[PDB]
């Protein structure tokens, strides 16, 4: 069952010198990096189309002012059952062992996107990787 | 918003052990701020007796006193969003991977840390450690 | 009480380079190592005394060979409540803060085993140190 | 024969959350905690004790100003050797494996203090613990 | 004295699965990601440019089979003093403390290359990063 | 082409503070490889004293020799290139951080780890832990 999925490293990992703690714990589950972007700061037209979902939410731009705050890594992943198992490894701010549950604290500040089903997979590679 | 304070206890063990920079970088990695902090080579057994007087008509009550003072303790205030809850999840139990306990421990008591488990339990306890509120 | 457990690091985690990872997730929970040893190439006939429970399953012949193809390491563990709580330690690939959970993404290339019941684990310690 | 040392962590390691990085490294060499002292804020009086050797330097207020702007850990380690050992564990920025040669990257914002003679020591634990 | 520097994450990085464990040691020094690129496979023209000071070297052409063998990612980064401090970093197979020191263990597969100097420095950005 | 084999020794205090797979870690992080292992939970003493044989006439022997069957050990043949002086390396000394010695050890005689210091040494000290060449 391999497949691709989307992950992004939010304004705040680099904020608190995180990211390669959180691509470490990725990349020791055995998942590989088949494609990624650095922006120092990513057009807010990409975020607000990421996020598209939520334009109605009433915390939608404070999420994108947030996502656009500093540098953001987005990395397309391969490996078998990826977009399931990265979720997981993603986790939330409750759930130790996880990466918001080891690092986050925080509903909005959570350090790391990863697509949450195979339709949105496919969507956001799309966005951030649109050469394909 | 959402700030709160919680106590927190490093315990004889984790001293034995060298797991006292461990379990304090655990919570520190997950965005918690230390507010205040005290080490005690060895803890008055009256604060001891205090901080768990709720278990002071159980069978294990005078070897738990005896064990936390046994070998030093830190007691730290943490402050930080849901603080008394989400140190509470850190601290897990010694059947669940991921947590302090669940990674590092493996007794019933010898189980490194304790962590105030809500908001009374928090003031409470504060209190007692850190009576200059 | 006290029990012992038998724990197999398998050849993924030579391949991979986790064995130390392994063993000290193991060292780290309190359990002490009362007896040791490494294989470069473990003999097919422990392999297949160690999975005999297998033995009429179809992926049986596939899995003694994956065993077979580097080196293990067999340990008996000694600690409170061991067989369970290493148990609990090994977890599963969809389990994070266990062995499998952050290490593992495969069915059968999953880095350790640890015996799963007082029985299975006098078992497998006479299987691996026959010598007592 | 054992020596007591006096260390302080500075101002940008709780910035940084280096604190229990630091630290760690103290107890993995095998250095004991005798006292420990927290300080949200440090009064500027105990810092212009414990730097008064720099008082005619030209850096020395803002030095101070650094050593206020945030909290500030004091510690007294025991251990063989300490003053030395733990001297050579802080290192400088130009010195991997170290404290500072890892961490940091600062002339000034360097994480660590640690007494740098037996005099200093014993100087540096009464300013900090005058209580013995 | 702020300066960009190159870095290459070699393949055998990939391979042995030390990217994140690489990058989190220059992150953890203080230093920031510029921009960055993920190559699958780097062009060889770009190599061959990159070590073009060896062309002459018997080895040079081995060199640009195994800079092609796998993934690189290209890094800009910033920091005080960023070249000379990332090339201590880098250090070398006999100095433990570094990237190479603690990781490597081969005078070719060794992980990392780091500028040495200003010039190559500002040359082997515009290999990499020609977008300046 | 450069490769070689060396005998590693995880000594008691290792076991004690529960270092053994941190030191192993080091040594496999840079890629050499277990090509043999033995644990001991008590090493034969006449191992020993053959191991350290060219220190039978130094104050320090029998305190050594005693420390050495005080706990377990592990002996371990290692190979990589270059593995006698690069395992070497690794162990260091307690003055210079950056190794096991040296982040890890702060005693002259409890210092974790034994590693050979030369191809005559290997040689030598892998024939006493592993006699059946
Ligand atoms: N600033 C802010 N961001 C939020 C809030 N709720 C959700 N978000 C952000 O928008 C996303 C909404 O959550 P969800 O759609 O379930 O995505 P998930 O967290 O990745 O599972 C989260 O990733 C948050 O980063 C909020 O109350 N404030
Ligand atoms: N020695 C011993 N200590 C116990 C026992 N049960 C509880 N304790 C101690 O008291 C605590 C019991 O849990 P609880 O009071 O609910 O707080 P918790 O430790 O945070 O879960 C443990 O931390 C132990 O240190 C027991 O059966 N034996
Ligand atoms: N290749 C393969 N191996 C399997 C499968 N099911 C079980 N195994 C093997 O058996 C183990 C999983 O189930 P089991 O043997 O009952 O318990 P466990 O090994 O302790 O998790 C793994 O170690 C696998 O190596 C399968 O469908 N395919
Ligand atoms: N800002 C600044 N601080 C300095 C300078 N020289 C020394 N310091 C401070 O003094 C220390 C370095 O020299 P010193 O005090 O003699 O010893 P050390 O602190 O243990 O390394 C650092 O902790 C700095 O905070 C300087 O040129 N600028
Ligand atoms: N395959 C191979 N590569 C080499 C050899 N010697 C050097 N290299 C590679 O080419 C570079 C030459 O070394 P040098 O110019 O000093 O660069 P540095 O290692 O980054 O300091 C090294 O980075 C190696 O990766 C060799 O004998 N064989
Ligand atoms: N207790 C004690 N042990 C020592 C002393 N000197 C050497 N040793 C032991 O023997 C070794 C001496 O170093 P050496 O024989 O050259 O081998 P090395 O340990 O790898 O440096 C140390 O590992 C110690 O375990 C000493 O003064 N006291
Ligand atoms: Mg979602
Ligand atoms: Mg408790
Ligand atoms: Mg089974
Ligand atoms: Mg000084
Ligand atoms: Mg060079
Ligand atoms: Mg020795």
């Amino acid at each position: 069952g391999l497949q691709r999925t989307l992950v992004l490293i939010k304004p705040d990992a680099f904020e608190r010198s995180l990211v390669a703690e959180i691509m470490g714990r990725i990349e020791k589950k055995n998942f590989k990096i088949v494609s990624m972007k650095f922006w120092s700061k990513a057009p807010r037209n990409l975020i607000e189309q990421h996020y598209k979902e939520h334009s109605e939410q009433s915390y939608f731009n404070d999420l994108c002012d947030f996502m656009v705050s500093g540098p953001i890594i987005s990395i397309v992943y391969e490996g078998t059952d990826a977009i399931s198992k990265i979720r997981r490894l993603q986790g939330n701010i409750l759930t130790p062992g996880t990466i918001r549950g080891d690092l986050a604290n925080d509903i909005g500040e959570n350090l790391i996107h990863a697509s949450d089903s195979e339709d949105s997979a496919v969507d956001e590679i799309s966005i951030w990787f649109p050469e394909t």
